[PDB]
């Protein structure tokens, strides 16, 4: 079983800062690595940042180094997304997904590996406005 929930997305004045959380149940995050990724209406999907079965490395786009930052939490079994100095282009739907990282192959050093996730989840909506 494999189940997820997107949630701490809301409304923020640009040059303020927002709190995102990806939960999970029938599987331990430990064993996997989760990505958080931007939906904007008829758009394609943005990989924001993301955190491998080992804690101690993280992955970010170029549009959020130095500014968004990436944590989880495996007694919470949830992964945390902290994000500042925001702009109304960053305005979009946040989902997370996750893989089964303790048992597929070596992943790459980046985020456009033929491997790809379509798990399960609901979204959580973030506005940037004054």
């Amino acid at each position: 079983q494999v189940q997820l929930q997107e949630s701490g997305g809301g409304l923020v004045q640009p040059g303020g800062s927002l709190r995102l959380s990806c939960a999970a149940s029938g599987f331990t995050l430990d064993y996997y690595a989760i990505g958080w990724f931007r939906q904007a209406p008829g758009k394609e999907r943005e990989g924001v940042s993301a955190i491998s079965s080992s804690g101690g490395s993280t992955n970010y786009a170029d549009s959020v180094k130095g500014r968004f930052t990436i944590s989880r939490d495996n007694a919470k079994n949830t992964v945390y997304l902290q994000m500042n100095s925001l702009k109304p282009e960053d305005t979009a739907v946040y989902y997370c997904a996750a893989v089964d990282d303790v048992g597929t192959t070596v992943q790459a050093m980046a985020v456009h590996e033929p491997y790809e996730y379509d798990y399960w989840g609901q979204g959580t909506q973030v506005t940037v406005s004054s």
